[PDB]
């Protein structure tokens, strides 16, 4: 296929290693590049941390206003939000809120915790019926991205495929659902990724992320006007330590992808 050409040739002007899924919704068909390779979440992840405390707010009603206390002990290697409010509280909405739309460590570290560890991130997945998603630590040290480490990854397939149970399907009740895709959609960080290589009037909702090995990662989902919505990851890591992080990849994925 054309698309598959054009998404390898990307892949070889740049280096690197690209991971791509596409799930067209109009008629669940799905485009994937090196789709079943595993890659380092990063701040990626988020989405699983977040989502997994939306599914216990189902039954825990009032958890998302729960206060948490930020001490100076909490804070990481990135905390825009949460050094906003050290030695305050912020509820768990915020910190979910934090996590998704300003990809803030701590507050990522803290929707750990409320699930329990790692493993009641990676629980979640399993629940949801994602049999490939790992969580293995917490931040910073979960965006060390080592090449054929497989701790805190997953495979573009299975994020896409999860991705859209949350955000379109029913992994989540109603209204988690609604704040998710609320989230995913005030997203701050994501302007020189996926959304640059999209028509400026589709909406987008999405989680980038990034870490060693100039690894750059957006996963999306899209709402065209007029046409059923996509889910689209875009996964990149390179092969030197020190690589600078390339968001234009995932853009010219995303452009690739929407026909140009
Ligand atoms: C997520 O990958 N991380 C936290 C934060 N994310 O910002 S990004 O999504 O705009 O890239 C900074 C980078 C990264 C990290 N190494 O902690």
């Amino acid at each position: 296929s054309a698309v598959q050409q054009k998404l390898a040739a990307l892949e070889k002007s740049s280096g690197g290693r690209l991971g791509v899924a596409l799930i067209d919704t109009a008629d669940n068909t799905q485009v994937l590049y090196r789709g079943d390779e595993r890659f380092p979440m990063c701040s990626t992840s988020k989405v699983m941390a977040a989502a997994a405390v939306l599914k216990q707010s189902e039954t825990q009603k009032q958890l998302l206003n729960q206060p948490v206390e930020i001490k100076p002990a909490d804070l990481v290697n990135y905390n825009p939000i949460a050094e906003k409010h050290v030695n305050g509280t912020m509820t768990l909405a915020e910190l979910s809120a934090a996590a998704l739309q300003y990809s803030d460590n701590t507050a990522m570290n803290k929707l750990i915790a409320q699930l329990g560890g790692p493993g009641g991130v990676t629980a979640f997945a399993r629940a949801i019926g994602d049999e490939t998603f790992r969580l293995d630590r917490t931040e910073p040290t979960l965006n060390t991205a080592i090449p054929g480490d497989p701790r805190d990854t997953t495979t573009p397939r299975a994020m896409a495929q999860t991705l859209r149970q949350l955000t379109l399907g029913h992994a989540l009740g109603e209204t988690q659902r609604a704040q998710l895709v609320t989230w995913l959609k005030g997203n701050t960080t994501g302007a020189a990724s996926i959304r640059a290589g999209l028509p400026t009037s589709w909406t987008v909702g999405d989680k980038t992320g990034s870490g060693d090995y100039g690894t750059t990662n957006d996963i999306a989902v899209i709402w065209p006007q007029g046409r059923a919505p996509l889910v689209l990851v875009t996964y990149f890591t390179q092969p030197q330590q020190n690589a600078e992080s390339r968001r234009d990849v995932l853009a010219s994925a995303a452009r690739i992808i929407a026909e140009g």
